[PDB]
C-alpha cells in the first residue's frame, strides 16, 4: 500500500511532448504521488531544460560496442522525482536503438545509484523493490535488460515490470541482424523475433521492441478498457499491421487529462473564458472570433463542425473529406486542423477550395487555434479508424464541445450517446480504403448532431460534457489498484 513507482518513456510532458504519450507521463505520475507513493519519471533530456539541475551522478552504459557515459539531470516537482537522461544522441536537428538502449539501461541505474531525499516522507535511495512502468515501444527492452543483467545475480529480484501500450501503431521494428547490438543474450532473442508484414511482397524477419516489451513484462496495459477488449479480441489492427499475436489478459485504464493546461475558465488563447454555467453564451463569442480567424462568414447561428488531428490514416481525414460534399447540403461550417501526409493535406485543401465560406482547412501546429477551435466549435468530429485513448475528445468535452466520433477504441469508453456526444458506428479498418457506407454514417451522424445544436437539449449536452471529472484523480486510483496486484 506504499510502493515505489518508476515510470520510463521517450516523451515526457511538459518538456518533450507531441502525442498523448507526453500527457500521460506528465499527469499520471503526480496524481500517483499525491496518493502517497515514491514516484519517479525517467526519460531522455532533449534540450537544456531550465529547472533541470545536474545531480552529477554518471553511469557508464554498454551499447553495441562503445561504452557510453550518461549524465543524470534532475528536477523535483509535484511530489514527483523527474529524472532526465543526458547524452549527445538526444539532440538531432538510424542510431535509434542506441539512444533507447541507453534509456532502458540508465533507467535501471537511477533507482539504485541515486540518493535523493527531497521527499518529506521518504529518504535515501529509491531501492531495488520497484514497480517499473514502461511506456510505448521505446521502453520494451527494459524488462528484458533487467532479467539479463540484474535478476540472475541478486539485484531487484522480487521487483516487477508493467508494459503500457500507448499506440500499437508503432512497434520499434528493426533488422534482425541488429539484434546483438543490444547486448542481450539469445534466450531473450525469441521474444523480439518478428515476422513482419507476412505474405505481402515486403515480408521480412524483424526485431520488434514492443513485442519484447509485451512478452517479457509481468503485467501489460493499455489506455482504455474498450481498447483492451479490442486487442484481446482480434481487432488488434495497428493499420499496416494486424493482431501481432494472441494478446493475453491485457488490462485497460482510461487516461486522464491535463486539466490545468486545458481549462476554459482560465485559458488564455480564447476570446471568452467560461464554465458550465456560462458556456453557451461565451461559446457563441468564441465561435464568432473563430469564424473571423478562419476567414469564414461570422454568424453564431451557423453550426460549426471541427476536426483536429494528425493527417494520418488512423484519424480518418480521407473519410472526413469524403463526407464534406454531403454535409454541404446543409448550412454548416467545417474547420479542420492538422498536419500529416500530402494526399490528405490536399484532400482537405481542395474541399476548402470548393466551398469557401463554408470550409476552412488549416495545416499547422497552431496551438492557439486549437484552443480557439475547442472553445468556438459546436461539434467535434472524430472519425477515427482506431483510437487507443484519444485526447481530442477529452479536450472537447472539457470545453463543452460534444463529440461525434467513430465507435472504436477509447471513444467508446468516453463518449456516451445522448449524454456527451454521438457515436457513428465503427469504421472499416482497411486503412488504405474509404468505405462508402462509412462516408454515409459519418455524414449522417454529423447531420443529426448539427440539427441538435442550439436547442435546449444541446445545452444540456454541453453541460454534461463540462461536469465530468477528467482529471487524473480517478484514473490514478485505477492504476494503483493494478500496481497493487503486482505484489511489490
Ligand atoms: N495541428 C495541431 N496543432 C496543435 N495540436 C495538435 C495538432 N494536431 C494534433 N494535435 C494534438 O495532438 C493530438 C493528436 O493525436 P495524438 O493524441 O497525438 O495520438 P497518439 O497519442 O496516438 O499519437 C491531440 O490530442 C491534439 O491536441
Amino acid at each position: 500500500h506504499h510502493m515505489n513507482v518508476v515510470f520510463v518513456g521517450a516523451e515526457m510532458a511538459p518538456w518533450s511532448k507531441t502525442g498523448g504519450l507526453g500527457d500521460v507521463l506528465g499527469g499520471l505520475p503526480p496524481a500517483m504521488a499525491a496518493n502517497g507513493h515514491r514516484v519517479m519519471v525517467i526519460s531522455p533530456r532533449y534540450d537544456q531544460y531550465k529547472d533541470a539541475w545536474d545531480t552529477s551522478v554518471v553511469a557508464e552504459i554498454k551499447v553495441a560496442d562503445r561504452y557510453e557515459r550518461v549524465r543524470f539531470f534532475h528536477c523535483y516537482k509535484r511530489g514527483v522525482d523527474r529524472v532526465f537522461i543526458d547524452h549527445p544522441s538526444f539532440l538531432e536537428k538510424k542510431d535509434n536503438q542506441m539512444r533507447f538502449s541507453l534509456l532502458c539501461q540508465a533507467a535501471l541505474e537511477a533507482p539504485r545509484i541515486l540518493n535523493l531525499n527531497n521527499n518529506p516522507y521518504f529518504k535515501g535511495t529509491y531501492g531495488e523493490d520497484v514497480v517499473f512502468v514502461c511506456n510505448d515501444w521505446h521502453t520494451g527492452p527494459l524488462a528484458s535488460y533487467l532479467k539479463n543483467n540484474y535478476q540472475p545475480n541478486g539485484i531487484y529480484r522480487n521487483a516487477k515490470v508493467a508494459f503500457c501500450i500507448h499506440n500499437i501503431s508503432y512497434q520499434g521494428r528493426f533488422a534482425f541482424e541488429d539484434y546483438p547490438e543490444l547486448n542481450l543474450s539469445e534466450r531473450f532473442r525469441s521474444s523480439f523475433d518478428f515476422i513482419d508484414g507476412y505474405d505481402t511482397p515486403v515480408e521480412g524477419r524483424k526485431i520488434n521492441w514492443m513485442k519484447a516489451g509485451i512478452l517479457e513484462a509481468d503485467r501489460v496495459l493499455t489506455v482504455s478498457p474498450y481498447y483492451a477488449e479490442e486487442l484481446i479480441s482480434g481487432i488488434a489492427r495497428g493499420c499496416e499491421l494486424d493482431n501481432i499475436m494472441r494478446l493475453t489478459g491485457i488490462t485497460g485504464i482510461v487516461n486522464g487529462m491535463d486539466v490545468s493546461e486545458w481549462d476554459p475558465s482560465k485559458d488564455k488563447y480564447i476570446t471568452a473564458k467560461y464554465d458550465a454555467t456560462t458556456a453557451i453564451e461565451a461559446k457563441a463569442l468564441n465561435k464568432e472570433a473563430l469564424q473571423a480567424e478562419a476567414g469564414l462568414p461570422v454568424d453564431r447561428k451557423i453550426p460549426l463542425i471541427a476536426f483536429i488531428g494528425r493527417l494520418e490514416e488512423q484519424k480518418g481525414p480521407d473519410v472526413m473529406a469524403a463526407a464534406i460534399p454531403e454535409l454541404m447540403q446543409e448550412d454548416v461550417q467545417i474547420v479542420l486542423l492538422g498536419t500529416g501526409k500530402k494526399k490528405f493535406e490536399k484532400l482537405l485543401k481542395s474541399m476548402e477550395e470548393k466551398y469557401p465560406g463554408k470550409v476552412r482547412a488549416v495545416v499547422k501546429f497552431n496551438a492557439p487555434l486549437a484552443h480557439l477551435i475547442m472553445a468556438g466549435a459546436d461539434v467535434l468530429a472524430v472519425p477515427s479508424r482506431f483510437e487507443p485513448c484519444g485526447l481530442i475528445q477529452l479536450q472537447g468535452m472539457r470545453y463543452g464541445t460534444p463529440c461525434a466520433c467513430a465507435s472504436t477504441g477509447g471513444l467508446v469508453d468516453t463518449v456516451i450517446e445522448g449524454k456527451t456526444g454521438f457515436h457513428m458506428g465503427r469504421l472499416s479498418v482497411d486503412c488504405k480504403v474509404v468505405e462508402p457506407s462509412d462516408v454515409k454514417k459519418v455524414a449522417a451522424t454529423l447531420k443529426r448532431a448539427i440539427k441538435v445544436v442550439g436547442t435546449p437539449a444541446y445545452e444540456e449536452m454541453v453541460r454534461n460534457c463540462m461536469n465530468q471529472d477528467l482529471s487524473w484523480k480517478g484514473p490514478a486510483k485505477n492504476w494503483e489498484n493494478v500496481l497493487l496486484g503486482l505484489g511489490v
